[PDB]
């Protein structure tokens, strides 16, 4: 009834978190990796889609931030501004969020909601041994640059849904899995402790996220578009420039881009096969701090 | 350029958090207390006020959640949806947020922003010995109910600002401090380990927050309005029913309501004086799970 400057989130019966869940016990000897995130609904492409998928992917993209640091995720908190009272929406969101948490053994230790334009905040916490974390700032000259899986599917699915690129129903059924349920590379990240010099997940595309590695590490890169892992659909259309743009800078892949000494090539390829991933070395970190991209004819651009 | 279903928050240069700040070392032997929160701007009473104060109080109210659990706050994360690019706004918010953090020795280990209707999410993390936490669910029959300081000032200030109750300029200068800069009772909370049976901060008013203690503890209460600590302004006007409503259920006090055995009365009063607080026993937790409130003439209502 009283109008305060702000509304605050309160415990949600649908999320069902006990107030004693706020206390956790970190494993002795471990450091904790912490990442907080905020997702705002896009009024120009509003998520009028299955709220189960919204919940599932909302956690997944935060689990991918833990993977990028080589951490074992253990706990999450959730706060949500809901634009109207809609019991069906929050129940379905919760189911998908909880499904993703179960798959990755994550406990929800806070779950609160309030009223307002749709906004979802997740904080995720995980464990790493001291000094064994992977950072974006620590890439080295003559590192191989690796990508953990195919790039461009999520962007291609999105382009097709938006009427921007023509896909068949069969092609869209293939790429759409990568859009709606990206699989965070949690076990890979833990396996890369001691082997990778730097890592970051690819959320805003290879150019942007490799770019963040280069800017924070004060180094450059040389990459080959032909070397980048590609799905069957993306590979088939990879002669088209619109598709090459998606491979290099499409959103929402949620693979890891990581760097490592050429000494560890064989061990890293072996890990990739052991986890059923399609990884490749795409290029090399250089001393000269430019990003040069060789297209399919091997001709460079900066 | 590409329209995705959601915009995600990215690291903010104004908040200036290094990517290595995401790794923390919990003190060996301690449990961690974690609280996440979301504040949504109220379009019916929009915060067109000093953003420094918005930043300061945004952290303060989360520090109060740590105080309520008896935890030593150590780390926070921050994510914000900003409704337009306004460098002045975020710089001033940041200054106030950081001022509050400095006062309580809290490190900011994540700071990200995005674009959208004004929404502020804070996650706060602190340390407590195992089993030494204070919860809302653990109040006992024949506990004294304590309040750590005066109630109603923030609500009275707000009512005056909204033209709902007449205050003089001098009276408003007094109550307004409680509205704009509530002081979280961090040291009190730590001092109440071993002494209090239950605790909760009073953010939505005594009736609501004592009410949450009663519902989670499965117990009742008997309280005396005359016993509640009152500021000089609130005390002066405490015969008026509109003011009695503010004392009992005004928002935004951020004092602690806690319960404790009558055996510890003297030690708890001594702590209150040692910290320069104006605390009082306001009543008793009862076996019968009603909330009865005695007004100034001692006549009850349920
Ligand atoms: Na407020
Ligand atoms: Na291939
Ligand atoms: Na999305
Ligand atoms: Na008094």
């Amino acid at each position: 009834l009283i109008q305060r400057y702000f509304r605050r989130a309160h415990p949600s019966a649908v999320l069902g978190v006990g107030d004693d869940a706020a206390l956790i016990q970190p494993s002795p000897g471990m450091e904790l990796a912490v990442s907080a995130d905020m997702l705002v609904a896009n009024t120009h492409f509003y998520p009028n889609i299955d709220p189960w998928l919204i919940g599932w992917k909302s956690l997944a993209v935060n689990i991918s931030d833990m993977a990028a640091m080589g951490a074992q995720p253990r706990w999450a908190t959730l706060t949500i501004a809901l634009p109207e009272a809609d019991e069906d929406w929050i129940s379905k969101f919760a189911a998908g969020f909880f499904a993703c948490a179960a798959q990755f053994d994550i406990a929800l230790i806070g779950g609160d909601t309030t009223r307002g334009p749709l906004t979802i905040s997740v904080q995720i916490m995980g464990e790493t041994p001291p000094g064994a974390s992977l950072l974006r700032s620590t890439a080295r000259a003559d590192d191989d640059i690796w990508v953990s899986g195919p790039l461009g599917d999520a962007a291609l699915a999105l382009a097709a849904i938006q009427g921007r690129y023509p896909l068949s129903d069969t092609e869209l059924a293939a790429c759409g899995k990568a859009l709606h349920q990206p699989q965070p590379r949690v076990v890979l990240g833990q396996a890369l402790r001691g082997l990778a010099h730097s890592a970051l997940d690819i959320s805003d595309g290879l150019l942007a996220d490799l770019g963040h590695i280069l800017e924070h590490s004060q180094v450059g890169a040389e990459v080959w578009l032909k070397a980048i892992p590609k799905s069957e659909v993306v590979s088939a259309h990879s002669q088209e420039v619109a598709i090459q743009k998606m491979i290099l800078s499409g959103g929402d892949d949620y693979e890891l881009c990581f760097t490592a000494s050429t000494q560890h090539r064989q061990q890293i390829a072996d890990i990739g096969r052991q986890l059923s991933l399609d990884m490749a070395v795409i290029g090399r970190i250089t001393d000269t701090q430019q990003l040069v991209i060789h297209g399919l004819d091997d001709a460079p651009l900066t």
